[PDB]
């Protein structure tokens, strides 16, 4: 054991730094029952969106001796909030990783995050795009069995240079309340030995954790059913009152009835209409289908009994449908990952009834397999539960179930990426989506976590988006139940750290020749247009360029200071890339649906700059924000006055991780309770805020415990679990927020 803070001296120390936070010591009941010394930090975390604190040494800590350890604090909320923290740990190098973790009200535990050894020792693939553990896992199990919590792999380097380890941060970021904790006990400790079955029998034959036996765990076939039964017998298909056909308000005005969803603004906030003409709000979740529900068995197939994928598809292979793997494929398997493989305590033979749930991914954007066979727990289990009359029955039943249980909820809507056989249900509106993809040519903006940005001025990404809409088009025929249309997901347009990452579209992009680079050529003309001359392109910008053609050679701008004037052009870049990615993508959209809203592209919050954000107002009917906070902080909005765009949520959550899950997602609550808890809280801010008409939660099921597919995201996200039952928790904080969007929002 390493001591370095027990606060037993009474100190506040002077190399530890607050911001937004007070700090102080007290007396409190330590862990081992005993009155101790503690740090007790009062975050100011409503009225500030950044709040914690950071202990920086007077020189780097040297822990190099400590090949295999972790740092531990004691932690405990005080008061009536959950505490989610962000441990960020930086080296002298400017290497940094980030953990995080909810910190309950009431019993003391003890924390800790690893600074090396067990599953850090071989980390990931090599990839640096690969967020996950060597496991794919975005967050494994424990390496070892105590009654200590370890803090949550969320991202950034696992191997830090630990002979200079330079800050370690407390922070509680974008809070709805002021959060209090009391620290105590900051010490290193060796690791205890590392158990060698730690990835061994995680899943059981329902896709539960195999080693934990929680409450609401399901323990065989006939306590599926007992749930099945108790909530077929709840569901009648009758709405919340008074909804009208297309769950809208019946109570409120009455307005112009175009047949569409539409946008107007009532009593000063902003709202959905919908196509009967009464005020509409959005709430709903995402994801209702089953692509991203399984897991990589760890099993492989030979190529050439694999269907390859067509350069025409406008669905890139993350959202297209399970693939229904033959015999001929099956016959073929073998083992390309043992670390995968022995996960689970069982999968079905290719004649067991549930042998149709396996899958086939020809890629993945990280894990430690590109590629191999798949297995949805989830769908085995719909099958387990609703039987297979026919082929595919149960999907059917499904299907039917889950547009029950979201009248019985109370949504408005299906949210985004719902499957195309909903489009007709005729019951409860949706969203739809598109992605627009292919071999258009590509610009880099130094993050493309997700692949190089399109040259929006290529005339083949005008080609490909003019597909996309078309797709769209033929699922959704024209219906009065499709409220609008979502074009993409979170694109890398630039991210807010610094101006290289902000502009770096535009800097990469002029580094380039003009020749054969689209986008290069239209920003070569807008600076033309502007400067005219290569002289004054020369004084602006304080280069020594002889003419406009050495100028479309490409120039390197990434050492020039950022001036002002500079800066001017940047944005004047950015903003053209963007106006010309949402002028294409409007376009293609009121061609092919002229009567439907288009939804924008869904932004993160680490890529909505203001030149990007600005240029979909203009084209876009509601600008759609991903936004995976405890809520909607009036200062992170308040620039949403200045565009006056009806705006909508696309995605929030809140996990848990006394469920079995060993990753709760972005946002941590301190138990099933909190997480609904946490759900009001952010809703309520949504319902409050004057721009927003509705607000979608990612997603409808947990993800695979052993992490979906695509990239190992293994989080409590749904609002059911893996056996298909619902968080009775979710449920009841949607009932609750759902009856009141209307009376709320339209009210007195
Ligand atoms: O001028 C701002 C910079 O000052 C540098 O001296 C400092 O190293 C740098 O801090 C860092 O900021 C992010 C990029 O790399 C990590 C490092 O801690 C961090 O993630 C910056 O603050
Ligand atoms: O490592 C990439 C990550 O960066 C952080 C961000 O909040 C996450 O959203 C994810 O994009
Ligand atoms: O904002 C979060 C969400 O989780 C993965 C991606 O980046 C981070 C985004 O989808
Ligand atoms: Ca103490
Ligand atoms: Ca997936
Ligand atoms: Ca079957």
């Amino acid at each position: 054991s390493h001591m370095l803070f027990d606060f037993e001296n009474d100190q506040v120390p002077s190399n530890i730094h607050f911001l937004n936070a007070r700090a102080s010591i007290e007396t409190y009941t330590g862990i081992n029952g005993e009155p101790s010394k503690g740090l007790k930090l009062a975050m100011q975390s409503k009225q500030h969106s950044y709040t914690g604190l950071a202990i920086v040494p007077e020189q780097p800590w040297d822990w190099s001796e400590f090949t295999s350890a972790s740092l531990y604090f004691d932690i405990v909320s005080v008061g009536d909030h959950s505490t989610q923290f962000y441990l960020d740990v930086t080296d002298q190098n400017g290497a940094v990783f980030t953990r995080s973790i909810d910190i309950p009200v009431g019993k003391m535990q003890s924390y800790y995050a690893k600074l090396s050894g067990h599953d850090l020792e071989v980390p990931d693939s090599g990839d640096v795009n690969d967020l996950n553990l060597a496991s794919g896992l975005r967050s494994n199990p424990p390496t070892w069995t105590s009654d200590d919590r370890q803090f949550v792999w969320m991202w950034g380097v696992k191997n830090l240079d630990l002979s200079g380890i330079a800050k370690i941060s407390l922070s509680v970021q974008s809070a709805m309340h002021d959060k209090t904790v009391i620290i105590d006990n900051i010490r290193i400790q060796p690791n205890p030995p590392q158990d060698e079955n730690f990835l061994v029998g995680l899943v059981d034959e329902f896709g539960q954790n195999a080693k934990v036996d929680y409450k609401g765990k399901i323990h065989s076939l006939e306590e599926l059913h007992a749930a099945r039964d108790v909530e077929l017998a709840e569901l009648d298909g009758k709405p919340m009152p008074s909804r009208s056909k297309f769950g809208g308000w019946l109570a409120g005005p009455k307005l112009k009835a175009t047949g569409y969803f539409r946008t107007e603004k009532i009593n000063g906030k902003w709202m959905l209409v919908d196509p009967e003409g009464y005020p509409y709000f959005a709430t709903g979740l995402d994801i209702i289908r089953l692509s991203n529900s399984s897991t990589m068995t760890g099993y492989d197939y030979d190529q050439a009994t694999v269907a390859q994928r067509s350069a025409d598809d406008v669905t890139p292979e993350d959202s297209k449908g399970l693939m229904a793997v033959s015999e001929k494929s099956f016959a073929t398997r073998h083992l390309a990952s043992p670390t995968r493989a022995a996960m689970f305590n069982w999968l079905p033979d290719y004649d067991h009834p549930l042998a149709n749930h396996y899958n086939y991914r020809r890629s993945a954007h990280s894990g430690p397999l590109k590629r191999g066979e798949a297995y949805s727990f989830y769908s085995a289990n719909l099958e387990r539960k609703y039987g297979e009359t026919y082929p595919g029955s149960y999907l059917d039943k499904w299907r039917e179930v889950t547009v029950d249980r979201m009248l019985n909820w109370g949504f408005t809507s299906l949210g985004n990426w719902t499957d195309p056989a909903y489009y007709d249900n005729n019951r409860i509106p949706f969203f739809a989506n598109g992605w627009v993809i292919g071999d258009f040519k590509t610009v880099s903006s130094g993050a493309d976590f997700w692949g190089a940005m399109p040259d929006v001025f290529d005339p083949e990404f005008k080609v490909r988006a003019m597909e996309t809409a078309r797709v769209v088009s033929e699922e959704i025929k024209n219906s009065p139940w499709c409220v609008g249309v979502f074009i993409d997901n979170q694109k890398s347009f630039g991210r807010p750290d610094s101006d290289k990452a902000q502009y770096g579209i535009p800097i990469h992009t002029l580094g380039r020749p003009s020749e054969g680079v689209p986008t290069r050529q239209a920003f070569s003309k807008l600076l033309k247009a502007k400067y005219k001359t290569i002289a004054a392109l020369n004084n602006a910008w304080g280069l020594k360029l002889s003419s406009w053609a050495e100028f479309d050679l490409g120039v390197d701008v990434k050492a020039l200071p950022v001036t002002d004037t500079l800066r001017a052009d940047y944005s004047m870049l950015l903003s053209a890339y963007a106006d010309q990615y949402f002028k294409v993508v409007h376009g293609a959209v009121e061609h092919y649906m002229p009567n439907h809203l288009y939804l924008g592209a869904r932004f993160p919050d680490w890529g909505m700059p203001m030149e990007v954000v600005k240029a979909a107002a203009k084209y876009a009917d509601v600008v759609s924000y991903n936004s995976y906070k405890e809520g909607l902080p009036k200062q992170k909005w308040a620039f949403l006055a200045e565009l006056d765009k009806p705006s909508i949520i696309g995605e929030f959550h809140i996990g848990a991780m006394d469920h079995g899950s060993y990753h709760p997602g972005l946002i941590h609550a301190a138990s099933q309770a909190d997480r609904g808890e946490m759900y009001k809280d952010y809703m309520q801010s949504v319902i409050d805020n004057p721009y927003f008409v509705g607000a979608h939660w990612f997603q409808y099921m947990d993800s695979p415990l052993t992490g979906r597919a695509y990239d190992g995201e293994n989080y409590n996200v749904g609002f059911v679990d893996v056996t298909d039952t619902p968080y009775q928790e979710m449920v009841d904080a949607a009932k609750e927020v759902n009856a009141k969007i209307y009376t709320e929002r339209l009210g007195s």
